């Protein structure tokens, strides 16, 4: 009821589903949105904000400024790991199979994910064409491929190692214009996730950052 789809886990902490990453909503759009941010707690307070480096602006981020000016990477590894920028991704997807919530099947939602899954998408296209490997754009409605989402609790964390892409396949009914029109219709504007309004001014961030660090 918000537009975002999530994999629902069981008591054991297991989850599986089949999703289909969708292509760019428009010709000048991208199938993925890249977002960077910071998230850490200090003095009983949380600093959870987007990082202006998402669009190459490190100056407008107080954390990056702090990390850099204090050479934390070299003077305090620990602190560095806690405060370092974190990259995630957004995409539009078509839920194929969702055992835990069958009502999602056949619908389009925005889906967020990390490097572990992003690499699987890229490993499909960044192949060795010198050895004859066939690249595959998994987001193509005709020659893309469904992705099986598998989660398992490993060492207390959600592990996605078993997630993988299946064989290439065209989306069913994709040739039907009405279906195709509705599919792209339900896709949300991914650039919206990285627009200017998603970043607070430097002064506001710095103010919050300082209260979190106690300055
Ligand atoms: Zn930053």
């Amino acid at each position: 009821d918000k537009g975002e789809w999530k994999l629902k886990l069981d008591a054991s902490g297991n989850g599986q589903a089949v999703i289909r990453f969708l292509p760019a909503k428009t010709d000048d759009a991208l199938p993925f949105a890249i977002l960077v941010n910071h998230g850490f707690k200090k003095n009983g307070k949380w600093y959870i904000e987007t990082c202006s480096s998402t669009h190459g602006d490190y100056d407008s981020c107080p954390v990056c400024q702090y990390i850099s000016k204090n050479d934390l990477y070299n003077t305090n590894k620990t602190e560095y790991s806690q405060l370092k920028r974190k990259t995630s991704y957004w995409a539009n997807i078509l839920v194929v199979k969702d055992p835990q919530a069958p009502d999602n099947e056949g619908k389009v939602f925005k889906y967020r994910f990390g490097k572990k899954i992003w690499d699987k998408i890229n490993a499909m296209i960044a192949v060795d064409t010198e050895m004859g490997e066939t690249p595959v754009d998994v987001t193509c409605p005709w020659e893309g491929a469904n992705f099986v989402l598998k989660v398992k609790q490993v060492s207390g964390f959600s592990n996605y190692d078993e997630s993988k892409f299946l064989n290439q396949s065209a989306i069913p009914n994709i040739d039907d214009e009405s279906f195709q029109k509705e599919l792209f219709e339900q896709m949300v504007d991914l650039s919206e996730m990285t627009s200017k309004d998603k970043f607070k001014s430097f002064e506001e961030l710095n103010t919050k950052f300082n209260q979190v660090l106690g300055t």
